[PDB]
């Protein structure tokens, strides 16, 4: 999916992947191109859940998170367009940012890594 590379940094189990509509818990770190975090979870040390796949969150995360396998590490670098584009996030992201994050998928609907 064009706006959206996915790099596996471990493998999970390889055989659990999201689907559209499935809910989804996420350890994330987010990171500006010049090196900067905009935000983390893991600092905040609070698991992130939503649905993928339903346009609940940027489209890099719903097109990039149903390509990692239950407990994958991964990183997704996401296109402004597959971001928050010409507008950014207001207080956090400037506008016309690629978003790279790293990713552990730590849940799909009832199952855990
Ligand atoms: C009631 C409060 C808001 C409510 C916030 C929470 C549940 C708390 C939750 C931990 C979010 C974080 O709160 C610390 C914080 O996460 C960021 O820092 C961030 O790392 C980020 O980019 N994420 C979060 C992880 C998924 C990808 C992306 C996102 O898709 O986020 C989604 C997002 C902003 C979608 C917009 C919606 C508007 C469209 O126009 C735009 O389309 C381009 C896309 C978020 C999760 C929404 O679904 C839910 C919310 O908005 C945002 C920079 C701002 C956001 O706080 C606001």
């Amino acid at each position: 999916h064009m706006g959206v590379t996915k790099e596996l940094k471990s493998p999970g189990n390889g055989v659990d992947f999201p689907k559209k509509g499935d809910f989804v818990t996420i350890h994330y770190t987010g990171r500006l191109t010049d090196g900067s975090k905009f935000d983390s979870s893991v600092d905040r040390n609070e698991p992130f859940q939503t649905q993928i796949g339903t346009g609940r969150v940027i489209k890099g995360w719903d097109e990039g998170v149903p390509q990692m396998s239950l407990g994958e590490k991964a990183v997704l670098t996401i296109t402004p367009d597959y971001g928050y584009g010409a507008r950014g996030f207001p207080g956090v992201i400037p506008g016309n940012s690629t978003l790279i994050f790293e990713v552990e998928l730590l849940g799909i609907n009832n199952k855990r890594a």
